[PDB]
């Protein structure tokens, strides 16, 4: 009963992408049982970023709407919370790795993110900043070795109508022993709703719902 119908969060990220260091702070809010949230981020160090915002945007699992019959691993993990680690392999060789800790403090989610991005080609759409947001995704979740894993083949939209693809694996682990669901899918749609000219301030909006795999 600790995850309320309406919850806020605070986040801090530090990252290095192609050698460029930076820090981001943000806050957000949403409805964890209805499966939606918004966030407002600001680049507090090392901005403007010389690369697409979209590689950062998918870097808040407590807010996925779960059917009654699929255990909500993310919510059951609280108040302790959970960690996750992720690799995102972009098709042109760019790699993003991420570690993250989510906890609950004073009735607010606290997220802490560290990430590194390497090998984004100088001429590619990330460094060229030619992406236009992610298409909707289906994250395949499944229990493996006392943790919960998610795989996603994700696609960033390109200006010219093409797509730029990243193969994503994430391991989710509760900080306390918690019951695992069976395999299932989280449908997710994230959009950037507004930003200043140089993406030093960005607002984004995500909806996510668990569902069975037929």
């Amino acid at each position: 009963a600790i995850i309320k119908e309406f919850m806020r969060f605070k986040v801090r990220m530090e990252g290095t992408v192609n050698g460029h260091e930076f820090e981001i702070e943000g806050e957000g809010e949403g409805r964890p049982y209805e499966g939606f949230q918004t966030a407002k981020l600001k680049v507090t160090k090392g901005g403007p970023l010389p690369f697409a915002w979209d590689i950062l945007s998918p870097l808040s699992k407590a807010y996925v709407k779960h059917p009654a019959d699929i255990p909500d691993y993310f919510k059951l993990s609280f108040p302790e919370g959970f960690k996750w680690e992720r690799v995102m392999n972009y098709e042109d060789g760019g790699v993003v790795t991420v570690t993250q800790d989510s906890s609950l403090q004073d009735g607010e989610f606290i997220y802490k993110v560290k990430m590194r991005g390497t090998n984004f080609p100088s001429d590619g759409p990330v460094m060229q900043k030619k992406t236009m947001g992610w298409e909707a995704s289906s994250e395949r979740m499944y229990p493996e070795d006392g943790a919960l894993k998610g795989e996603i083949r994700m696609r960033l939209k390109l200006k010219d109508g093409g797509h730029y693809t990243s193969e994503v694996k994430t391991t989710y682990k509760a900080k306390k022993s918690v019951q695992l669901p069976g395999a299932y899918i989280v449908g997710i749609k994230l959009d950037i709703t507004s930003h200043n000219e140089d993406y030093t301030i960005v607002e984004q909006y995500e909806r996510a719902e668990g569902r069975h795999s037929t």
